[PDB]
């Protein structure tokens, strides 16, 4: 896996055919992919995009850090999945964060990747919740300090 920087457009087309395929393709257009100090990381295999990862800053209430990020839109596709294509990206964007003086890291994960985010390190907060139209979500964070 090659993990490079990629803009926050090239994200779209794996957000809508693995995250939301039954919603239009602005659903995929995160309103935080235009917060300031946003990035995006993509992992290719073969000459083909085939992981995205979106990060921005933002302090969650109910998590402790002077300076946090948020991990949004978070997908690898099917074929390229079990290669340590999503890790890489977390690994590489922990690098980045780090280097910013960021304190944590966490996502409103997807109850069926929970056992990916604990792999990485990551700890669940708080109780499961639903978002609508895209199903169960719990609170995750891996503090990097
Ligand atoms: C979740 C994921 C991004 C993981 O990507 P990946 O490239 O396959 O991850 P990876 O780095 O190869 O996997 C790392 C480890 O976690 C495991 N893992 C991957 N997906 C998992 C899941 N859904 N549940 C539990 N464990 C998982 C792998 O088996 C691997 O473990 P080992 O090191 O013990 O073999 C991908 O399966 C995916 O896109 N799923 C569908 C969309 C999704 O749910 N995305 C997350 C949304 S959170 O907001």
């Amino acid at each position: 896996i090659e993990v490079k920087p990629i803009n926050a457009e090239d994200t779209y087309e794996l957000r809508h055919r693995i995250l939301r395929p039954n919603q239009p393709i602005e659903a995929c257009m995160f309103e935080s992919d235009l917060l300031r100090g946003a990035f995006h990381l993509g992992g290719y295999y073969g000459g083909k995009l085939i992981s995205i990862a979106s990060f921005h800053q933002a302090e969650h209430s109910e998590l402790q850090g002077q300076k946090q990020y948020q991990l949004r839109g978070m997908a690898t596709l099917e074929g390229y999945r079990e290669q340590k294509a999503g890790s890489s990206l977390i690994k590489h964007a922990e690098e980045i964060l780090r280097k910013r003086g960021a304190d944590l890291l966490w996502c409103n994960a997807r109850t069926s990747a929970s056992g990916y985010y604990k792999k990485l390190g990551f700890s669940e907060q708080g109780e499961v919740f639903d978002t609508p139209p895209v199903g169960p979500h719990i609170l995750m964070y891996k503090r990097i300090t």
